[PDB]
């Protein structure tokens, strides 16, 4: 049939030079991210809540003000939960929806459901309000360079709804939005008119951000087949450090360690991984100390660590896109 689905296997980056790295490092404002992209999301936003619709409106609005031609679809669906049927809505933002291949950035925008505890409200700053904000910032910071898109490859953002369990993590109570969107893409022909290939095939690489925002994260390399792209993240961290472009950062405590994890951490990528999508899982091990506590808030975030990772990520995306 069609073998384009193999191009991602042979795709190679266009490594940036020191002058361009500097540019990128200069091009991203951590403090504008914090005010315009991050703070509006630090609300209770479990699926079906008022905050979910708010968070959903804020993500679409911030994406809309940008010059690049983002197409936004709200993939709304119904699914059974421990509390009955409920409605969920994934946010999908795509440049050039026609192109066969797309590099995918994503995270979950729901917050785990938890009634008030000690009069406190769970807002999951690292899980995953910050990954959401890093995605919005990457799109703003790279707006002009992405506008250049009008190799048949472009960029897609996915903000999954319903990553978290409502009552008890299990295969039927978890990954609502990603289980839905992976099965939908696996059976939607791509590109338009194709007779043998799916959108799931068009996913060049799924870069899943989760649990980012704490100090000193250590990201393992999880998969033998995306290991080379993990190595680019290592390389980019190193060079930005040597060029004085990172803050409060030591090579003794670098983010992208040279160690592998022999297993898997259940997350929104599992539905795509099982169907053969390559994944770069940017989740740290161990998890933040504030994981699933009421302390996973704004005050326990580390501003420098997010700034640094924004720069590493933005470099990675431009190098993947040859921009
Ligand atoms: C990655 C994540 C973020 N929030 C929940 N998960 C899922 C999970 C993974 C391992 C153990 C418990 C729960
Ligand atoms: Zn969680």
């Amino acid at each position: 049939a069609s073998a384009w689905p193999e191009e991602k296997n042979y795709h190679q980056p266009a490594i940036l030079n020191s002058s361009a790295l500097r540019q990128i490092a200069e091009g991203t404002s951590i403090s504008e991210m914090w005010q315009n992209d991050l703070q509006p999301l630090l609300i209770e936003r479990y699926p079906g809540s008022p905050g979910s619709y708010a968070a959903r409106q804020h993500i679409m609005q911030r994406i809309q003000r940008l010059q690049a031609d983002w197409v936004l679809e709200i993939d709304t669906f119904l699914s059974q939960t421990p509390y009955g049927y409920r409605s969920f809505s994934n946010i999908i933002s795509t440049l050039n929806p026609t192109a066969k291949r797309h590099l995918v950035l994503a995270c979950h925008y729901d917050s785990k459901y938890f009634s008030h505890w000690n009069n406190r409200v769970f807002v999951g700053a690292t899980d995953s309000a910050v990954p959401c904000a890093m995605m919005l910032e990457l799109a703003r910071a790279l707006d002009k360079k992405l506008l250049s898109l009008k190799p048949d490859l472009s960029l897609q953002l996915i903000f999954f709804d319903g990553e978290e369990a409502f009552l008890h993590w299990s295969p039927q109570d978890s990954l609502y939005g990603s289980r839905h969107l992976a099965a939908k893409m696996a059976s939607t022909p791509h590109p338009p008119g194709a007779r043998g290939t799916s959108q799931l095939h068009g996913m060049d690489l799924l870069v899943l951000l989760d649990l980012i925002g704490a100090p000193n994260p250590t990201f393992p390399n999880f998969f033998p087949n995306s290991a080379r792209w993990f190595e680019r993240l290592q390389a980019i961290e190193h060079e930005l450090h040597e060029l004085g472009l990172l803050k409060d950062h030591s090579l003794e405590g670098r983010y992208f360690q040279n160690y592998s994890y022999g297993g898997v951490i259940q997350d929104d990528h599992i539905p795509f991984l099982r169907r053969g999508v390559p994944v770069l899982h940017l989740i740290p091990s161990p998890f933040p100390e504030v994981w699933h506590t009421m302390d996973d808030n704004e005050e326990n975030l580390d501003e420098s660590t997010i700034d640094n990772l924004n720069k590493i990520l933005q470099v990675f995306v431009l190098e993947y896109l040859h921009l």
